[PDB]
Parts: C-alpha cells; structure tokens; sequence
C-alpha cells in the first residue's frame, strides 16, 4: 500500500539525451535515429533573445555551427531545419539506443515525467502536470532548456514536451517535440501573461479515490449532489468544470471502490467549503490534482 | 522552482531481476555475479507467520531459484544468506553493473526508491528514512527486493531493499547486507514503530530552498539559541537540532545572508503559531524529505 507521486523510470530516455551547442548557447537536445531535436533559442544571444528573428539569425548558421555532443563522442551534423520553435538537426549516425517512441500533444490536466538535465547529462526525475494555462511548475535552472517531457505506455516512449522558457513569475513553457508551444507563450525573452491558473478537478476526485484505496477515508460525508450543484460551487474556488467524460473516465474507481462519482464529488464540495480542519489526505494538507485518473488506476494496480 | 526529485533510474534499472522460489515471486538486485533478493523470498504466506530461515533455507538448492532478467534466464551456481539478505551467486556477471556501493544510511537521509514487480520497473520515486527507521513508500504485493540508492555521480550508493509493510502501512526494509533499519523482523507479526519525530534540519534546508526561490512571508523579526530551540522542537516532536546540523546548513546561512538561528526562530513561530492557511513552496505544512544537500544540489543543477 501506500501512494507517491511516482515518475516513469528515466532509463529509456537517458539514451537520448546530447549536449548541443551554438556559438556561445549550450543546452541539451533529444537524439532519436539520427535526428537530434532542440529548443531553436539555442541560436539566440542574450541580446537577441529580446527580439529574434529566427529566420534570419538561422540564416547565418550552417551545419558545422552546431556543436551536438553525447558523451565524449561528437556527432556530425549533416542538416538543419527549423519545426515551429524546435531545431531538427540531422546526423550521420543513428542512436544505438533509440527506443520505441511517439510524440504526442498532451491535454491540459494530463501527466508526464520530466527528466531534468545540464549540458546532455541526467540532473534528476520528477512527476508534473499540464497545467489549465499551459504552463507547468517544473524546477529548471539556467541550462535546463531541451529537457524533455514523456510518458511509458509500456515498451514505447511518448515523448509530450520539451522545456523552452521560464515566465517572469518563475513558471515553465515549452513545445510538444513538432516546436509547437503548450498556451499562448512565444521563445522571445518579453512579458507574457499566464491567464488564471485553475485546479484540474478530475485529478483531485481522482486522488480522493486513491486516498479511500489507501485507507484515507474521514472525508467520506453523508451528501451527494448533482453535475450543475457542484459545478456551481467548482466554478467559486477556480475548480475545473466537472464534465460527463470525467464522470466516464472515473467509472472503474467508482466501481473498484463502491462510491459513486456524484457522492464523492459532494466530499469534495465539503473539503472546498470547509477547508480540512486541520487534517491531511494521504500526508498532504492541500487538494493534489497532480494525479490522472490513469495514475491513480496504474500506480493501484502496479503497471 | 523546487520540485521533489529522484535521481535518474537508468543505472539501477539494468540490474533489476525476478526471483521466484517456489510459490512467491519477487525483486533481486545483480550485480557482478551476485543476486540479491530478500529471505522471505524462500517463505510461504504460512511461513511468514513464524519463519525459521535456516530451516526453510535448507529444503533449497541451487535449481530451486529461479533467476530472469528481462527473457535470459541465469544459471545459480551458489546460494548463501547474510542476514536478511539471500545472495544467489551465478554463472554470469551482469555486463550492465554500474559503479557502486552499499551504505548505511543515517535516519532523516534521502534516496531514490525504483519500485519495482516481477523484475520490471514501475516508476520512481523520493523519500526519506524517517527517525523510526520506516518510510512511507508506495509498495504493492510483488514489491519486495525493490531497491533505494543514491548517485554521488557514476558511482551508485545503494542503501535500502525493501522487505515489509507494517500493520500501520508504513513500510520497512534492509541495506545490502541485510540489517533491518530500526528494530524490525521479516515476520508476519505486530510490530511497533516507536514515536516518529520530524526531520529539523530537513524543514530548515527546505525554508532555506524558500527564501532562494521568493517565499519569504514566514521571515520574522527574531533570533533564539539552540537550547532554546530545542525546548520548542521536543514539544511538537520535532528532532533536536545540534551543531553539527548548524553546520551542514551554512553553506545556505551564507547564500542567502540568513544566520542558521534567525532561522530557527522563523521555525518556531510556525510552530507556535501554524501557518495560518498559507503555503510554502506549494505547500501547507513542513517539508522534512529534502537535506541540506539535496537542497543545494537541486539548486546548484548537479
């Protein structure tokens, strides 16, 4: 028994992890069979970060000004090109230890691990979570960008994010691996608003689940309530509406633990409007939305 | 940000194996011709209410463990049991052994745990030896044999293998020669855990990783003394903070210009005085699973 917030093992994906460096930029970058995939800030300035115009800083590189480094061992760059905000840097040789992989453009709420790493080496893994604005609260210093998202299904690697920029107010943007941006955030160095964040609710009633699996049970009051009732009160606290999906894709907890999705959303109004007292849930004073539903069934069932 | 962090599993994945004997299946760890895997391996569910090891092990030979890391099976050649530890010796040296270690850890040290069943990965995960010598891992029925380790970089110091869940749900285990953490068996029987304290210098480090990152609401206008201090720590089961502790923090005091007792003193008025609904670094009660040196490395990028 017990639950942690538990990340996928790194291994596959250590492997793929390079050092790339231009002119006076390092960063990491993903090498999958002989391709290398990098943030395209890599070749910004400080200066140019303020303003850049990739197309023509681009311009003014060849193959040869992209250094890509995996270990000791150089890698010959043999083409460049430019994926919406990620550089696909083309080599002679293929990762030996490329794994069977996807990229996949994840949904906010959903989860994956993030393998944090400094000039192409492993610093260390954490879980995270899409947040509704499309940003994420990750920990990454300076030399963090081209550190990589990713779910294991099992055997194959979903690769679902690549880390970019750090906003003004110390949270994270980033691209799936085609360069395209989660939200509405841009690699240039400007103010840029996150919106409002808000708490993914089929995640916390999901987490309640995983609580009453592991023993955690007081919360369990005697209401129930309707999908408008509570959205009602969701919409007050800057909760996620709770649609019919997520009452669909919360059926086999409802069903593992004999507790109707609409009665444990009423525990959960309890917990909003009376805060908890003073007490915890699986160890934590606050409602956790950092577990999918998927989570919660896999890491109960032991994938 | 600060995150709570595993080490990179990759190393310690390539020594992961399944040992089963004959009903129960569970998680060895190789390494140069060596299995490791727990005693209880060899038990029933009969069996784990009153084990006699040396008895049970006796009924064994070589061929009654069977031994598979991914599709290879491994020939066991040898079979001896250290403590509450088995070591099968077989005929083959794991080509992926990594540079390692095995250490005992000092209660309020952390590691990465690599939750594993049938031999494969699961996920990982960080946590901490509490003072009682239990942690409160996620650990399912073909956990056992899992393994804690950390990396000080190239070399892996492994210093937990899981074998237990208590009655209360915590969890209990071994280092790599097969000595319990704190006073516990591996057998099915109540067993108590004495009083579990929080971790000081831990919730001190982590304060220090708040300042460094903008959280600085909880910095009051006081000083104290360590005697002081730890009057306050004994009463809300705190451990007691010594100099030795004072002086694992002050690389932190020096970063961010915090004298170690001004911090002490934000301590304890959150202790006398709650945190009146308010977070630090995302969270609303004292964080004891990150060391002074955890803080530092995440915060330095090792």
């Amino acid at each position: 028994s017990g639950f942690r917030k538990m990340a996928f093992p790194s291994g596959k994906v250590e492997g793929c992890m390079v050092q790339v460096t231009c002119g006076t930029t390092t960063l990491n970058g993903l090498w999958l069979d002989d391709v290398v995939y990098c943030p395209r800030h890599v070749i910004c300035t400080s200066e140019d970060m303020l303003n850049p115009n990739y197309e023509d800083l681009l311009i003014r590189k060849s193959n040869h000004n992209f250094l890509v480094q995996a270990g000791n061992v150089q890698l010959r760059v043999i083409g460049h090109s430019m994926q919406n905000c990620v550089l696909k840097l083309k080599v002679d040789t293929a990762n030996p230890k490329t794994p069977k992989y996807k990229f996949v453009r994840i949904q906010p709420g959903q989860t994956f691990s993030v393998l944090a790493c400094y000039n192409g080496s492993p610093s260390g893994v954490y879980q995270c979570a899409m947040r509704p604005n499309f940003t994420i609260k990750g920990s990454f210093l300076n030399g963090s960008c081209g550190s990589v998202g990713f779910n294991i299904d099992y055997d194959c690697v979903s690769f679902c994010y690549m880390h970019h920029m750090e906003l003004p107010t110390g949270v994270h943007a980033g691209t799936d691996l085609e360069g395209n941006f989660y939200g509405p955030f841009v690699d240039r160095q400007t103010a840029q608003a996150a919106g409002t964040d808000t708490t993914i609710t089929v995640n916390v009633l999901a987490w309640l689940y995983a609580a009453v699996i592991n023993g955690d049970r007081w919360f369990l009051n005697r209401f129930t309530t309707t999908l408008n009732d509570f959205n009602l009160v969701a919409m007050k606290y800057n909760y996620e509406p709770l649609t019919q999906d997520h009452v669909d894709i919360l059926g086999p907890l409802s069903a593992q633990t004999g507790i109707a999705v609409l009665d444990m959303c009423a525990s959960l109004k309890e917990l909003l409007q009376n805060g908890m007292n003073g007490r915890t849930i699986l160890g934590s004073a606050l409602l956790e939305d950092e577990f999918t539903p998927f989570d919660v069934v896999a890491q109960c069932a032991a994938a």
